[PDB]
């Protein structure tokens, strides 16, 4: 129950004002909107939330703003991971005290720890707040290192490590994890275009970007699937597929911020070193969004 | 009706006697076994049947023997592809007179034709026998070239091109094809571990290796899925996954031929330049099969 | 001495008439031109020679045409390899009798033999004509399988296996081969842009495509290097680099045939399934060639 | 003069005491050793120096200690990069007051900025300390993003950007940069196994790990090459290759720290989340070093 975050977890964007500061009021308005339109749980200051370029102070305040906003309607997972174990632990402890319902812990990027060091890293974070759920996040494309299924299988023996956001794109790996972990341990898709395929082999849901725009449709797809209406589910997947691709034509969260802007949200641009969507990206998104009546 | 091959297509091995010659008696006997145990359609002399090392006369003879062995009970698709278009055409013409129900046409290997060349290749084969169904076969890991979804989409406009055996591992690509092709055009998994995830996005089934051993459980998984018993399907998938992986621990069809031998089938070795399963491999296989009660 | 093929080995193109037949007279005129402009040895019916789409009869006749043309000025290596061991042996034997000075033996494409089977394949071909030099050809991008350094090191123990055309793009691998093979065993670059870097770690030269156009400059680069004029060599490399890339903007030998056509050679187009250079490719080549005063 | 760092830049390890704290005494002693044995310039707190897990105060302290230790004898380049541009700028400003001779600026890891974002990132760092040389560092395997040669070429137009540490393994990319940048802009190998091949196409030298152990032999190889003793250079390269590979058998700097320990240096372990060299690894190292007479 403490580990149940639903099926649609949205990695929320971080809106910025024109001066580049965090726009707390927009973040609140976005959080409430999401939670009323398909998001079960908000993942705050993930990758999509531009974590690398935020200060800790801005992260802390975002977690507080969202918790206040979505009190008793949605859970809140805090992006607290790092390629330094000590920094992750520090962040996790601070987030624990303000009331987050879990943390998202990325595999250490850039330094490429071996599996033994990855095991210790996640173990140490788990043990620093043994009652706080911990969601592993494997994204080799960004970190330069994959978390092996054997390592995940071992970490799932720690009671508060309650799942993995699997964004490797490798279904073999996801199935190896699923078949050797308990049911309290959940797999989430980390790519919107893989949600349906991963559901088919036992995943719980998705940590989504697209849910900012079509969260009610993702719910419908997942509920359709779980109730055995497999062709309704596939129809929705195939209909959304062009949007899912458009949302990664350049590095997330550049496209999603442009999409939201096209619907009138004042989310600002991304923060350096991320750069603004070029005209191409914007036009491709527009056409796809128009085709889906999102604008 | 004509492009309907069912859901389990088995890429049958080619058994050899101790002297290396084709064992037509075991071929027949294996074909009859398969078709009584889960296989809807037999794909003869594909990659799994060691097409590259067979003579054209051996392939012709196999087509005749299998077709006659299973006529009335199942269809036969003949592997007739090549990286020479003239050769593929000539093989396809001859298959058609034998009376087979379709051909499997690999993307040209080794020479890496551009998409325009691949389009013209397939079109010319389709046009040489305009009433014989033609199944595309995309396996970039072996050919060194990927068939693009735009190209597949254009090809599906040709009446007798009725599907693709998709062995790229790329589920976005498959989805792209599925959403832009008509329902007469079917997608088949080219990898047994991808059958369930591809089914979830609209694939028809699998061109399988594992069905030599667990055809009935594959039928059960696919039938469970289509009727909405999604957890029954994922249980089967997860239970079989170690077998699926073990069948690719070295290059197919080395493992599957060793798995068959463990069960008592006299299939012989593979032919040079494929070498025999070393002892580690056979031990891995034996353990997984024992655990599944296959020996 | 029997194994010395020089430093520039040119994988000659195969010119076709308008009706698509082999243009023997152009092949002769091209062979003589090459041998007078930097080519030490002609590699006939390689990949660049469109081997996969030629008949054996056309190959045999090309080997004869070239041998007659370049008698006592250049050696001739015959492309005789296959993914069937028996077919390679047959081809090698036939080529041996008409006087070729060696064979180029590609790693079996598409069927992905394990290393043990690759060892036996090349061993068997070597032993079928034990006095005929044999050049291994590793091109994983096209074959789907890499020949391991350990396997190459073992094959170099067979007296007539006198080197490898290394087109994997992996310099570690090339250095591992160099350091554990005798000096009678030579490494050749299989990519024109890697010739200089591979020379630096002990390669002999290149099996070149670009030599059709700048063979005298490649000689100058290699002679410059071997005489210790390293900056002359690097200058030539850097000056040719754009041509080297242009020659692979689409699949070789499509660009090189267009380049030759732009210089007035009547080489025809490629044979299906290879398709003609599109306008883009042609314009890019033109600009690069003009910039180098090749037209 | 100002961008001239010589040819061997050593990415020095950061030694730790048994309690995990930085060992400044060993740092000094190692710095002095290196600079007497082949190292022209020391790169401090790069990837090899475990930058990710050090505090900013530890890095500041290292910069001061090494600079003072080797002042008059060698230059010091400070690792100051980040995937936040504001952080890189602040670290760069502070390095400049310490009196270091340049900064090493990694491409932003994890967040995958588009090229326009990478251009703006680097430009802003360069502009924050316009008189401090800035060395680009491209290592896509760790960052998940490649710095394109067009982008590098534009950046080399900025006065103080004086080179790139190229660890992509892509020799075409390096050549593209070399031919389109002025001679004040230098290319350094980011991989010890690529030093010789990159030198052959116009690189200046290497930012090295192996120089901790064979700095003088690296100097000999590079000096041999530039004076045209090309076979002396390739002999050294080939002799060292097993060492180069062994230093990357698990993630750098795990092996190199174990190699140093085998020689008697008290460098400690790596810091979490990097784990200790298992026994197989240390045995591999020991054998190669024994064979090279390094222990
Ligand atoms: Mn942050
Ligand atoms: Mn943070
Ligand atoms: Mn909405
Ligand atoms: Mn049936
Ligand atoms: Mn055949
Ligand atoms: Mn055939
Ligand atoms: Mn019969
Ligand atoms: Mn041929
Ligand atoms: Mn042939
Ligand atoms: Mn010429
Ligand atoms: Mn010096
Ligand atoms: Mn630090
Ligand atoms: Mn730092
Ligand atoms: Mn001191």
């Amino acid at each position: 129950s403490v580990g149940d975050f639903g099926t649609v977890l949205t990695a929320m964007i971080t809106p910025f004002k024109a001066d580049g500061s965090v726009n707390y009021a927009v973040a609140a308005e976005l959080a409430a909107h999401l939670v009323d339109n398909g998001t079960d749980t908000l993942v705050v200051c993930g990758t999509t939330g531009e974590s690398p370029t935020l200060s800790w102070d801005e992260e802390y305040n975002l977690f507080v703003e969202v918790l206040q906003t979505v009190a008793g309607k949605a859970k809140v997972i805090a992006g607290c991971g790092s390629n330094s174990t000590k920094e992750a632990i520090a962040a996790t402890q601070k987030a624990a005290k303000i009331g987050v319902h879990g943390t998202l812990q990325v595999v250490p990027y850039y330094n490429k720890p071996p599996q033994a060091g990855l095991y210790q890293h996640f173990q140490a974070i788990a043990q620093a707040c043994p009652d706080l759920p911990l969601l592993l996040y494997n994204v080799p494309g960004r970190t330069g290192q994959n978390l092996s299924p054997e390592t995940v299988v071992r970490l799932a023996e720690i009671d508060n490590i309650i799942g993995v956001k699997e964004a490797s794109g490798n279904l073999d790996q996801a199935g190896e994890i699923r078949r050797s972990t308990p049911k309290e341990f959940q797999i989430y898709a980390g790519d919107d275009s893989l949600t349906l395929p991963l559901l088919a082999i036992g995943a719980k849901g998705v940590v989504s970007v697209a849910s900012h725009l079509v969260g009610n449709q993702l719910q419908q797809m997942i509920q359709a699937f779980n109730s055995g209406q497999v062709t309704v589910a596939s129809d929705i997947h195939l209909r959304l597929l062009p949007l899912f691709k458009a949302l990664f034509i350049t590095t997330n969260p550049i496209p999603i911020k442009q999409a939201l802007k096209l619907q009138g949200w004042e989310v600002g641009s991304t923060r350096p070193p991320l750069s603004d969507a070029d005209a191409e990206v914007s036009q491709k998104l527009e056409a796809v969004m128009k085709h889906l009546n999102l604008i």
